[PDB]
């Protein structure tokens, strides 16, 4: 359906240089992976799906240098009322699952061991899970998560 593509900088060990590769993700897989994982902030093996601060602190306000990934939604931009385990009575926090391009459902339940996650991640509310988009770290898997574009 939709093709969420991101541009992450990979430090190729062969060339010891940073290259900007195009990480194409299939929304169908993101909206699917997210429709497989349980809706609970840090309550699984790999912890995932973990609450996505989205720049927020866990209430609605943002720390020093407010940079909340703007998806273009009112609920995705809404204050993510993240509780203890982000699982109250009707918690509406923005979760961030590590979505894969292959379209597999990474073992997010596998605590130990637990292979390294992915750069591009799926973002979606709860329990609505109104798939907002995919975001990836323009610098490998750490740099500011730039909302991929389809």
């Amino acid at each position: 359906a939709v093709t969420w593509t991101c541009l992450n900088d990979q430090k190729n060990p062969k060339t010891n240089k940073y290259e900007t590769k195009r990480l194409l993700y299939n929304q169908n897989k993101a909206e699917s992976n997210s429709h497989h994982a349980p809706l609970s902030d840090g309550k699984t093996g790999s912890s995932y799906p973990h609450w996505f601060t989205n720049g927020y602190d866990g209430d609605g306000k943002l720390p020093k240098g407010r940079t909340p990934i703007k998806f273009g939604k009112s609920d995705c931009d809404r204050p993510p009322k993240h509780s203890k385990d982000g699982n109250g009575k009707t918690d509406h926090y923005l979760l961030e699952f590590p979505t894969f391009p292959d379209g597999h459902d990474y073992k997010f339940d596998s605590k130990k061991p637990k292979e390294n996650p992915g750069p591009a991640r799926v973002i979606y509310t709860y329990p609505n899970k109104v798939f907002c988009g995919i975001i990836a770290h323009t610098k490998e898997n750490q740099g500011e998560l730039k909302l991929c574009s389809h």
